[PDB]
């Protein structure tokens, strides 16, 4: 791919005897970034999701806007401040001390909770604690235990 079919910088080689612009770059110096519904090289191939999104310009790994989840990054979240949202099925992830399905709401448990279930806020324990609101320690010699019970595992 060198010679009189080299390839300077800021091309790369498609084909062994061509040069194209490097991916997500198009213009006469390979110079202007692609529109966001193109990616790779020269901006060859189409991005699905796009607007409110853009694709990776090398592989094409579709990259929704925070707020956004879709095959095409069409739809918004739900997600409160305190759950991220997820771009491929708009599920919003709770981080610990957080339920409901946009995350809204906060566990009524305990400090050993771990977190709690986002469908009904149960509190689930850090191992070695049990009770309804993980408020027991297990008398296991560390082991964890049952949560209703403290039976020992």
């Amino acid at each position: 791919c060198e010679g009189p079919d080299a390839c300077q910088k800021d091309e790369v080689c498609v084909k062994p005897g061509l040069c194209r612009c490097k991916p997500g770059f198009f213009g006469a110096h390979c110079s202007s970034r692609c529109p966001g519904q193109y990616w790779g090289p020269d901006c060859r191939e189409s991005c699905p999701c796009h607007p409110h999104g853009q694709c990776e310009p090398a592989t094409g790994a579709c990259q929704c806007q925070a707020d956004r989840w879709g095959a095409r990054c069409e739809f918004p979240c739900a997600c409160g401040p305190h759950g991220r949202c997820d771009p491929a099925t708009g599920v919003c992830h709770c981080e610990p001390g957080w339920w409901s399905s946009t995350c809204r709401r906060p566990c009524q448990c305990n400090t050993a909770a771990a977190r709690c279930e986002q469908a009904t806020g149960a509190c689930v324990c850090k191992p070695g604690w049990w009770g309804r609101r993980c408020s027991f320690r297990c008398n296991c010699h560390g082991s964890p235990c049952e949560q209703d019970s403290g039976r020992c595992a």
